[PDB]
């Protein structure tokens, strides 16, 4: 007896194309998405070249249209030079991403004044999302209030962060947030097993108190999103390991396991992987699209999942319950029991659909 | 220059069929919906016969399929006799409606124990909505906690109510709510003009402080819903006036006027008339469905709107800015500039669509 779910949406993935295609490309990353029950992804802009101008966005659009197997939207990235220059292409993007801390990116903003300039110039009806850790969450919330608009906080990982966001929501401030599976299912207790290279990620893994605070404050979490951040094992275990975990293929099984344990309901899961991503990012429905899962199947995560070119996973050895059996995307079987059945290029840019534009005042 | 909106959803309407068809029927009420930019309605169960058993639901389903011009879902109503008896038809309904105070209904529950029995027996994954005023909001929230599930509060009208719900949300409790336009745009100050018959409504009109508290706490309001409650003028001005206002044709123009005044954003409006109704009630998308509005057109609400058989309105004389120009429903023009162009029976029961069933654990 399978359970039918709507097409799930991951609003935070790194697909590495252009420029990092040994780690992942659109074809392999969207295969990973479909195998994880994800039919729409929003791809981050920290590629090479980074997606920080109209020519880079145009390149990325064609690469994604040619390689993606599921539907997608592409983020633009804020830089120290492009505030006030993105107005003609802003509506074609998922949103604007701000990198406000040190991580796998060159998109460094050196001054809060640059954050203000982006909040002032980016169209006010379009999404802004931020990599903002610890006190940076409070700082970017202040910039959002000064400019009288909303902000979405990426991968919240700490008790400090979720309680700050909780207090802001209690005051009626327009802030939403997402949490990634590794900050719900891994902690400091796992760093001995992982080692210092594999264990590198931003935000770093939290304490058991951080993990418990996120679960206790589930009502504050608007979205789950993988922050699928693939790097090869050689890179993770070399002299200067880049931060990040692959996660598209393990997100839904981990969360289904939590549903089976009673840690959250199926509705809680569908709000955070379908309805709230749609409404925060104004992402369109996908016609004739659904995911069939087997909630009874018990298995152990192996040393690598089938599709991501990362070819490793920090969840190796975890016992899970629940698996994706079949995905249908816009009327075509896209995935069955380990086989992807739509080719590279089947996926489309949802911001080009009439129903996928963000409504705005004239 | 028209603005394209998604198909809007009203989760609280009274269409009066069966049994009150001089007030409204499915054909006239859904014409009123389309003229108000509403493409999906959830119809309340306080008809004659009331929708409190499988035979009554079957009758109402066929009447709606034959008469509705937009898509719909039908609520079941809780009674003093039907707890534990609705399990086989529960999934086919919009949800379960509880009448917990005196209003235009015979569906009186005399004891909180009957509320508990409904919360215990109604399937836990399906919506429950309540007419619950003043302290009854706190009481039904307590029943929801004792039974460990969510509840949706209909037509919140008072400072007392919205602050109670705000405090519950701050504690992480699963409660959502809706507000009707008359509790945002009318107050005690209007009772002299309306008179004591026309002015009868439940919840009654609030003070200026109540209205101001709802606007100040917009962040707490999940949905707008009309509580379209048509009665004829003869009935409203006779010896025993029934409570309620018609509202489908005036809701969106009033709210568009508020957007033009800066009282809330277009996004705020679309969360509350589209995305949050979808996610609270698990209502499906409508393919090739959208609403075109003219935000510039200034007009004054007349003594009756064109379609509702109520043939009166409490908003007569209000100056509004914004109007519905065109509605397309599932690929067909449904309304243009005052003309409805889909016949009775064009509308469908969204709970019969594969994408319209509420997901549940096996
Ligand atoms: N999270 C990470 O550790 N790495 C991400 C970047 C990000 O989300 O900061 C990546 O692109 O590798
Ligand atoms: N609100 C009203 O004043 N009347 C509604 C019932 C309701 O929503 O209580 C009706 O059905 O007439
Ligand atoms: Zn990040
Ligand atoms: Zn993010
Ligand atoms: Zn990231
Ligand atoms: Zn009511
Ligand atoms: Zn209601
Ligand atoms: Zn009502």
């Amino acid at each position: 007896k399978l359970v039918r779910l709507p097409g799930l949406i991951d609003v935070h993935v790194h697909l590495r194309e252009p420029g990092g295609t040994h780690k992942e490309d659109f074809a392999s990353g969207t295969a990973a998405a479909l195998a994880g029950g994800i039919t729409m992804v929003c791809a981050m802009p920290n590629t090479r070249p980074p997606i920080i101008d109209a020519p880079a966005l145009a390149l990325a659009q064609k690469l994604a249209e040619a390689g993606a197997r599921c539907d997608f939207a592409l983020f633009l990235g804020a830089s120290s030079e492009n505030a006030g220059t993105l107005g003609t292409v802003a509506g074609s993007a998922a949103g604007l991403k701000l990198y406000l801390n040190e991580t796998f990116s060159e998109l460094r903003l050196d001054s809060v004044v640059q954050w203000m300039e982006h909040f002032e110039t980016w169209p006010s009806h379009l999404p802004i999302v931020a990599h903002a850790e610890q006190q940076t969450v409070a700082a970017v919330l202040m910039v959002a209030q000064l400019t009288q608009r909303s902000v979405h906080i990426c991968h919240v990982a700490r008790k400090e962060e979720i309680l700050l966001i909780k207090a802001a929501k209690a005051r009626g401030l327009p802030v939403t947030c997402e949490v990634a599976p590794h900050h719900l299912f891994l902690s400091h207790d796992d760093l001995e097993r992982l080692g210092p290279g594999k264990g590198e990620v931003r935000p770093e893994l939290g304490s058991r108190q951080d993990v418990e605070a996120l679960w206790e404050n589930m009502a504050v979490i608007d979205c789950f999103a993988s922050d699928h951040a693939p790097h090869t094992l050689e890179e993770k275990c070399g002299s200067r390991p880049p931060p990040g975990f692959p996660g598209l293929e393990t997100m839904l099984p981990l969360l289904l396991t939590a549903v089976s344990e009673g840690w959250l309901s199926l509705d809680d899961l569908l709000q955070r992987l379908h309805h709230n991503p749609r409404r925060i990012f104004h992402l369109p429905p996908q016609e004739d699209t659904y995911v069939e899962v087997d909630l009874e199947h018990e298995w152990t995560i192996p040393s690598h999942m089938p599709f991501s070119k990362a070819h490793w996973t920090p969840f190796e050895g975890q016992k899970v319950k629940g698996t994706v059996r079949r995905v249908v995307l816009r009327g075509e079987v896209a995935y069955i029991d380990g086989q992807v059945l739509v080719p590279p290029g089947y996926g489309q840019d949802v911001r080009k659909w009439p129903q996928g534009a963000v409504p705005q005042l004239p």
